[PDB]
C-alpha cells in the first residue's frame, strides 16, 4: 500500500484541478453547499461553507483561465442557480447571476466543461418547452460574458427525449453522445448516437467527417451503436477521448441472447465504431437500487481505466484495465476493499488530462466521509 491513497475531505450528505490546486464541492450534513480546495500532494483542505443551502441535489464547478471558480447547482429544477468566485482562487461566491438571461427559468442538470484558452462551455437541460432540451452556452474569457451557442442541438421532435454526456478533449474538440428515450419508462431507452465540434459548438460533425445540418434528430444522427428498447440500456453515463481525438463511451446493456447486462466500451478508431464487453458478469438485473453503477473512463492512447461498482464484487470501487482496447485482456481489480453501496463514480477530468493522475470522488452512498481516492495508473 505504497501508491494508492484514500484522502479524507469531510463528512457530507464534483472534483476539478486547476494548476496545483484541486477543488471540490459537496453538501454538508446541515445541507449547505461547501466549496473546498487543497494543494495537490497534500491532505489539508480549506473548506468554505457558502451562503447557499440545499434533479434533486446536483453541483457542477469549473475553473476558468483566469482562475475564477464558476458554480451551478440544481435543487428545485426551476431558475438557473449560477455564481462565480469573487476573485481568482477564492472559494467565496458572489450573488446568483444570469448567464444570457434567456431560457433560464427551468434548468436542471447543469454541467461545465473547459474550452481552449481558458473559456468555458455550459450545458443544461432546459424544461421551458415542457420537455427536456440540451441548451449550450460559452463563456468568453476575453469579454467576460456568456453567449448562447445552441438553442436546439438534439431534437426529439415531440416523439422522444435525449440523455446526453459530453467531453472536451485535449485538442479542444467537444464530443457529444446520447441515448434516446421514447416514453417515461426507462426500458424505452435505445441507441447510442454521436457528434463532435471543432469550433466551440458552432458546427457539428459525424465521426466520418460528414457535417450535420442542425438540429440532430433520430433520422440524421450518427449511430455509434444500434441498441433496441428493452436492452437494459442505461441513460446519462460518460464519455472520453484520447489525445488523437478518438471518442470512447462507457455504458452498459444486455445482448439479445443473454439475461445478464454487461459493461461496455464503445469507441471509434477514425474508421469505424467498435464495442467490447468489459467484465464477465453472471447476475441478471432489470431496470424495469440498480446493482451496478454508471461507469467512468480515462484513456491514454487506447489504454483504458474503466471505473465501476457492482454487487457481484461487493459494491467496492472497482476498475477494469486494458493496455489496448482493440486487443488486450481486461484486468479487473478493486480499488477499495469495502462497500460503497449505491456510489457512482466521478473523477477529476482535468487532472487526468493535464497530469495523467486518476483521482476519484469516493463516498459511501445510501453523514458519510467524502474521500479523494488517488489511484495508481502507471
Ligand atoms: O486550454 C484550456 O483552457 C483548456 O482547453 C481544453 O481544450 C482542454 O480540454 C482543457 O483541459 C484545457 O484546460
Amino acid at each position: 500500500l505504497r501508491q494508492q491513497k484514500l484522502v479524507e475531505v469531510a463528512k457530507g450528505y464534483s472534483l476539478v484541478t486547476h494548476g496545483d490546486e484541486q477543488y471540490i464541492s459537496y453538501y454538508d450534513a446541515d445541507g449547505y453547499l461547501v466549496l473546498g480546495k487543497r494543494k495537490l500532494n497534500s491532505k489539508q483542505w480549506t473548506l468554505h461553507r457558502t451562503q447557499y443551502r440545499g434533479a434533486h441535489n446536483i453541483i457542477s464547478i469549473m475553473v476558468d483561465g483566469e482562475g475564477y471558480l464558476h458554480v451551478s447547482f440544481d435543487h428545485h429544477g426551476h431558475k438557473l442557480n449560477y455564481c462565480r468566485s469573487i476573485a481568482p482562487g477564492s472559494l467565496e461566491l458572489g450573488d446568483k447571476m444570469p448567464m444570457t438571461g434567456v431560457d433560464e427559468g427551468n434548468v436542471t442538470y447543469p454541467e461545465f466543461y473547459p474550452l481552449t484558452d481558458g473559456d468555458l462551455l455550459f450545458v443544461y437541460r432546459s424544461g421551458s418547452s415542457g420537455r427536456g432540451n440540451l441548451v449550450m452556452n460559452r463563456y468568453s474569457l476575453k469579454d467576460h460574458k456568456w453567449a448562447r451557442v445552441q438553442d436546439v442541438l438534439i431534437d426529439g421532435e415531440d416523439k422522444r427525449n435525449a440523455y446526453w454526456q459530453l467531453y472536451v478533449d485535449e485538442k479542444g474538440t467537444i464530443h457529444l453522445s446520447w441515448v434516446w428515450r421514447e416514453t417515461w419508462q426507462v426500458e424505452t431507452n435505445h441507441d447510442l448516437c454521436y457528434a463532435r465540434s471543432f469550433d466551440n459548438g458552432v458546427t457539428w460533425y459525424k465521426s466520418d467527417g460528414e457535417q450535420y445540418k442542425l438540429p440532430i434528430t433520430a433520422s440524421n444522427a450518427e449511430y455509434a451503436c444500434r441498441i433496441p428498447q428493452n436492452s437494459e440500456l442505461i441513460n446519462q453515463t460518460s464519455m472520453s477521448a484520447d489525445a488523437g481525438g478518438n471518442p470512447y463511451i462507457a455504458t452498459y446493456w444486455r445482448s439479445s441472447d443473454s439475461e445478464v447486462p454487461q459493461y461496455r466500451i464503445v469507441w471509434n478508431d477514425g474508421k469505424t465504431w467498435h464495442n467490447r464487453q468489459v467484465t464477465d458478469r453472471k447476475t441478471p438485473f432489470t431496470l424495469k437500487m440498480i446493482p451496478v453503477a454508471r461507469p467512468r473512463i480515462v484513456v491514454e492512447d487506447g489504454e483504458i481505466f474503466y471505473i465501476f461498482r457492482d454487487e457481484e464484487r461487493g459494491s467496492r470501487v472497482s476498475m477494469a484495465h486494458t493496455a489496448d482496447v482493440a486487443n488486450g485482456k481486461w484486468i479487473v481489480t478493486d480499488l477499495t476493499d469495502f462497500s460503497v453501496d449505491a456510489w457512482e463514480p466521478s473523477h477529476d477530468t482535468e487532472l487526468w488530462k493535464k497530469q495523467r493522475k486518476l483521482n476519484l470522488f469516493v463516498q459511501h452512498t445510501c453523514p458519510q466521509m467524502i474521500y479523494v481516492l488517488e489511484a495508481n495508473t502507471n
